[PDB]
């Protein structure tokens, strides 16, 4: 409401969006009942396919404090190449600012083969 | 952290700490100390009302329970070609190193002295100085 509160809301949204990215990273990496996650299994199949699905994998999460992150993962091959070493996966995590439809969006891209970060960005965005 | 999985976690943690640093700096700017404006507020209030204000950075740090550190720098400047407090914008820079590295996450938020409205915001992973 106030500009003072708007600042705090922007910061909380940045924090929640980042928490969503961490949640996604864990969902990707952490085994479930001793075997890869369904999300990892999907990207493993895509990474080893010469014409992979590019359908986003979408989820939403409510944290303990009631803040919400809307999360999407997707991948694409470097243009003109195939193979897992040329497959890069992007996590997008969005969280709306309280009392607003503006949102903070965190976008991190990592390589399937190395798990190294290729790019990272984060921005306050106006409402869709 | 040297594995790439840990590096990603360390990047996220440095982003958390930098963001929390900005939040604490905001509170330090705004919150009264003994019924009187904070010392950092009084300094920018003086600057905002000067035709040639000091552009000296004001430095602080915040150490968190997990042991991470945010280094804070605040400063201000008048909009080029303009004067007065309505045209005085203050920038908070908040840095935190990634664990096991001198690479860092830097959060930079600029707000207007008069309105307290956000004028710009950015954040980046940075290579070591
Ligand atoms: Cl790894």
């Amino acid at each position: 409401q106030s500009q003072t509160q708007r600042m705090y809301n922007y910061l909380k949204a940045k924090y929640t969006a980042t928490s969503g990215t961490q949640l996604a990273w864990g969902a990707y990496l952490d085994p479930v009942d001793g075997n890869p996650s369904s999300v990892y299994a999907e990207f493993d199949e895509r990474a080893h396919n010469v014409d992979p699905s590019t359908e986003p994998i979408k989820s939403t999460h409510t944290f303990k404090d009631g803040s919400v992150a809307e999360i999407e993962m997707n991948g694409q091959l470097v243009d003109g190449l195939t193979g897992p070493e040329n497959y890069n996966i992007t996590i997008k995590s969005k969280s709306k600012l309280a009392g607003s439809n503006d949102y903070y969006e965190h976008i991190v891209t990592f390589n399937f083969d190395t798990k190294g970060i290729r790019s990272e960005e984060g921005h306050l965005r106006s409402a869709q």
